[PDB]
């Protein structure tokens, strides 16, 4: 089967739990580790579940 997964654009790891999606850049997401490290603070991000 084909599945749609979310990959972190900061570290290339899986994004599980909460994803931090850029509201400006196309198709851009951070994992909680990279979000906590302060990546991509120059744009507003949307925080919502990444099941
Ligand atoms: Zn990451
Ligand atoms: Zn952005």
């Amino acid at each position: 089967r084909e599945e749609e997964d979310v990959i972190c654009d900061g570290c290339n790891g899986p994004v599980v739990g909460t994803r931090y999606k850029c509201s400006v850049c196309p198709d851009y997401d951070l994992c909680s580790v990279c979000e906590g490290k302060g990546l991509h603070r120059g744009h507003t991000k949307l925080a919502f579940p990444s099941p």
